[PDB]
């Protein structure tokens, strides 16, 4: 891992060609010295240890099959870095440019992805279900957006802040979406069941689509899912679309503000205002006062905040 930094080529998941920072010193690793402290790419082996083995290469090409999610993990994690320091001016997850560890071929079969508190984890899937997750960079960008909740809110990985957690990695999974640019307000489409066309994990647009609330009327109140958090973000999913690209929803119109300005509100109600604990009515009180300190209290922002929870009956 000491060596000379440098720059591979090589084919990703989708088959899209694909440079990539590597260190040399014997072997080619999936080393990028170019971000931070590090963006680190390791081989799982089709084994569940962790992280496995720092991702060795002998000619600095990663055309083969096998390499295709190490090269996905390793880029869009660059792309994810990127995104936070240019666009928020936070410096890796935790702020002080903290190492990216990620780990593919983890298992076998494995139809998910996962931040384990100290680094991102990559199943290849089961080739119907999934192909392999890294290939979506939403995906890499929600697991990634973890890192950053943990480190700054802290939410509960539990019923309603399990629940904002969740949509704020989808949030953030969409908008480095659109900050890399064939973007969209789904989750997973990328690399979720091939075969069938036009489908996602999640839709931000419509989270009913997939049997997710569009409203906290209908919202989930059982015991799985953490109570819900995967399915009960389809509220805030919600919410922030509207923010976004404005829309009438339930009777409720919506004034839409843009991408950059739903970033920036929710990026300052993550860092300075959510806690451990908070809920959707505290999400909508610290969304309210992010929009009134960036754009002031009579603004056009901070209606469009107050018009979206409205719409999904968040008071
Ligand atoms: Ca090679
Ligand atoms: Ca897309
Ligand atoms: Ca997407
Ligand atoms: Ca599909
Ligand atoms: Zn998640």
């Amino acid at each position: 891992i000491t060596g000379t930094s440098t720059v591979g080529v090589g084919r990703g998941v989708l088959g899209d060609q694909k440079n990539i920072n590597t260190t040399y010193s014997t072997y080619y690793y999936l080393q990028d010295n170019t971000r931070g402290n590090g963006i680190f790419t390791y081989d799982a082996k089709y084994r569940t240890t962790l992280p496995g083995s720092l991702w060795a290469d002998a000619d600095n090409q990663f055309f083969a099959s096998y390499d295709a999610p190490a090269v996905d993990a390793h880029y869009y994690a660059g792309v994810t870095y990127d995104y936070y320091k240019n666009v928020h001016n936070r410096l890796s997850y935790d702020g002080n440019n903290a190492a990216i560890r990620s780990s593919v071929h983890y298992s076998q079969g494995y139809n998910n992805a996962f931040w384990n508190g100290s680094q991102m984890v990559y199943g290849d899937g089961d080739g119907q279900t999934f192909i392999p997750l890294s290939g979506g960079i939403d995906v890499v960008a929600h697991e990634l957006t973890h890192a950053v909740t943990d480190y700054t809110a802290g939410l509960i990985y539990q019923n309603e802040s399990g629940a904002i957690n969740e949509a704020i990695s989808d949030i953030f999974g969409t908008l480095v979406e659109f900050y890399a640019n064939n973007p969209d307000w789904e989750i997973g489409e990328d690399v979720y069941t091939p075969g069938i066309s036009g489908d996602s994990l999640r839709s931000m647009s419509d989270p009913a689509k997939y049997g997710d609330p569009d409203h906290y009327s209908k919202r989930y109140t059982g015991t799985q899912d953490n109570g819900g958090v995967h399915i009960n973000s389809g509220i805030i999913n919600k919410a922030a679309y509207l923010i976004s690209q404005g829309g009438t929803h339930y009777g409720v119109s919506v004034v839409g503000i843009g991408r950059d300005k739903l970033g920036k509100i929710f990026y300052r109600a993550l860092t300075q205002y959510l806690t451990p604990t908070s809920n959707f009515s505290q999400l909508r009180a610290a969304a309210v006062q992010s929009a009134t300190d960036l754009y002031g209290s009579t603004s056009q922002e901070v209606a469009s905040v107050k018009q979206a929870f409205d719409a999904v009956g968040v008071k």
